[PDB]
């Protein structure tokens, strides 16, 4: 590449394979939306929640793709896998299965963050600071926020319904 | 003091004490909103509501500092002591030690208001009364409403979200 | 924690202090200012300055506390220590010992960040980079520079006056 | 008086002789304003300074008018005595005189109100705090912050001209 600098292979391929998580998790997120949108589940403010970061999932997706190309490297595509439930369960179920995908999203993260500060590329380190990051982390506080008040609802039924209602 | 007058040193003692008093109440109410902000608790109403009371207390500390410069007294500052407690319990817990707090602010006020009368410093008596006497009543009225409907609330899980979600 | 990852308990015990050094800095300024309020003072632009200060500090704080609860660490909160003067000098002196004051926050600021990248944390590294580093680089040069020009103007009655009336 | 209630013949007195030294003070201020309005002193700061507080004393002597009507006392006036210069001096020599003043009218307002207080008049009494209490208060404090910053920049000629164009 004319324009490819300080910008290694192996960072390049992390990158790709981060590109596939975040779409990953945008997929898992779609799959959590619809499911909440059942009509023998129903509720509509957990399949708004979910769908919502399909979104957030697939523009991190985009995003990383978009910087590969500003550093003159190649995105390079794998097949995406079906999320790892057909049927999640209760909202608590879902919550506590999405915080495990955001702390897998995150440690991903931090690992192409330790592997740009070892290739010395400031750039990766910036990019994922300023746009990841503390998304990341705002995310699962809020999502460890719910989860508690998820727990402290569950008379289960009336618990969930209240939560839907009144959180989200 | 060029402009000292009617002001006894009694007073200007008891005011640099009440300073102390209204800012470690701030301290306590900046600890007890921060515990509510904890994702093992994550009740937002119940930390907006301490933080609240935080800034309260802080402004009644600067508006008796300036009241001390304004009749000539000097202003003199001790160690705030940390609060008297690390976790905060549940949100009846919280705010049974909230009022306990404010009575004895109000019992301090009222102290400081006697002085004033003994002295015979009507300025003194008319600043409490105008700036604090009122707000106390006020706000220890509030809290006693608050603690009924947090009583009558607590399958304890389910009313303390309830009251936090449609009173806070 | 359910939330917490990648962060370090001695990260954590370091921000809980920082949390206390900027507590200790907004009080030695509310201080400060209201020493610039006396009737035998009296410098209304001194005053403001500092008190704009014990505001921004005790802000700083607040952010401080809100990571430490995003990350999942535990606020736990000290005596705040009063102030090391009752009287502060002329105005060349609360200067002087307010550039005292920020190079130790700074240099706090900088332990804190030496300690996140020996232990591998990107997000406290950002975030002490994005919201305290540059704020205590621009402070203290503002500092600096009132510094150079009470300097060149300490008739020091005359130049302490002009000072306040034609920069703060 | 067919209004009159519990309003003690030693108050209506007092009002009256309040009402004196009010106007008094009143035409004290009116002297120092135009005194400095001299070609030959020439500081019209401190002109407006002094004028503005000639009709301050003036509404107050009013408002205590109003309030003798309103209490069913009857309002008796005594000769207006000239001020004691006919000539101020310097800006610091009349601000001096101006504090002089007012800790004498404010002297006063304190003896009518314990005078009101031993005759169980709390309307007296609550009528002083919430009008000349607190106004008389305010006003000492910003002469004395005047007083001290006068004092620090006096080169005199130059300080008194500085003070005038800067701070009034
Ligand atoms: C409002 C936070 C707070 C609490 C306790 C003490 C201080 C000193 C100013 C403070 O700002
Ligand atoms: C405001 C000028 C002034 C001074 C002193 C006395 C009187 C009588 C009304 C007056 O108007």
């Amino acid at each position: 590449s004319q324009i490819r600098q300080n910008y290694s292979t192996e960072v390049e391929a992390a990158v790709n394979r981060l590109v596939n998580l975040y779409l990953r998790a945008s997929y898992t997120y779609l799959s959590l939306g619809f499911y909440f949108d059942r009509d023998d589940v129903a509720l509509e403010g957990v399949c708004h929640f979910f769908r919502e970061l399909a979104e957030e999932k697939r523009e991190g997706a985009e995003r990383l793709l978009k910087m590969q190309n500003q550093r003159g490297g190649r995105a390079l595509f794998q097949d995406l896998q079906k999320p790892s439930q057909d049927e999640w369960g209760t909202t608590l179920d879902a919550m506590k299965a999405a915080i495990v995908l955001e702390k897998s999203l995150n440690q991903a993260l931090l690992d192409l963050h330790a592997l740009g500060s070892a290739q010395a590329d400031p750039h990766l380190c910036d990019f994922l600071e300023s746009h990841f990051l503390d998304e990341e982390v705002k995310l699962i506080k809020k999502m460890g926020d719910h989860l508690t008040n998820i727990q402290r609802l569950v008379q289960a039924g009336l618990g969930e319904y209240l939560f839907e209602r009144l959180t989200l």
